[PDB]
């Protein structure tokens, strides 16, 4: 069962993260980005019980975009790539270079598919196509209502097509719905605009939860400013 595979590979991946170096802080493009990076992590680690830190979607997205696929995939080990492949319902085989190729190949398929779906509208998809679309992108889908599948897929498309959040980081962040209750980071994502709506949509709520999974990955690794 996929659910089975996702629970074990997620839990394993979360273990690996605690000692992974996924980004090189000193190789960040420019000086303004480095200070954003410093501010973000300083803020992250200042959170504590009775001292919850809130992060804007746009605040998180700028940091998230520094964890680029090329660099992240090259930094993942073979066991991490294997677990990541299985989580994405692929059959991993070969050396780490081949695993990277299979994952990249898949992300290209997903890219071509995302364009199609976004142009036609998620509402044009059948129940069965929604289910499959979500599985392929690292999203639950199992036991999930059609409407919720639609909203999940809309969230994925906004973050990928419009916010440009790196897809590998995205997949890794979604493993945090399959643990393994996440280690509390006392941090939370929000959109100022959405917080002023008389009613936030399920989409808006799902968008916050997604950014929260991203924060969860960012709180999982060793302090990037030290390592
Ligand atoms: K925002």
């Amino acid at each position: 069962k996929l659910i089975e595979i996702r629970k074990k590979t997620s839990e394993f991946l979360h273990e690996t993260l605690e000692e992974s170096n996924l980004i090189t802080y000193n190789t960040i493009e420019n000086a303004e980005k480095k200070q954003k990076f410093l501010n973000f992590f300083r803020k992250l680690y200042s959170a504590k019980e009775g001292k919850i830190m809130t992060f804007q979607h746009d605040e998180i997205s700028a940091i998230a975009q520094m964890f680029k696929n090329d660099s992240v995939l090259d930094n993942l080990s073979r066991p991490q790539l294997a677990a990541m492949s299985k989580f994405m319902s692929l059959r991993p085989f070969g050396n780490d270079n081949m695993l990277r190729y299979q994952i990249r190949s898949k992300l290209k398929d997903i890219m071509n598919d995302d364009k199609t779906i976004d142009y036609e509208g998620v509402e044009s998809l059948s129940q069965e196509e929604l289910y499959q679309a979500c599985v392929s992108r690292g999203m639950k889908a199992y036991g999930v209502s059609k409407e919720d599948l639609v909203d999940n897929l809309k969230v994925w498309l906004e973050l990928r097509l419009r916010q440009k959040i790196p897809s590998v980081l995205m997949v890794l962040s979604s493993t945090f719905t399959f643990g393994g209750l996440p280690k509390e980071n006392y941090s939370k994502a929000f959109s100022p605009l959405a917080e002023k709506k008389e009613t936030k949509s399920k989409y808006d709520d799902l968008l916050d939860l997604y950014y929260d999974g991203i924060l969860q990955v960012l709180s999982s690794i060793p302090d990037p400013v030290y390592n």
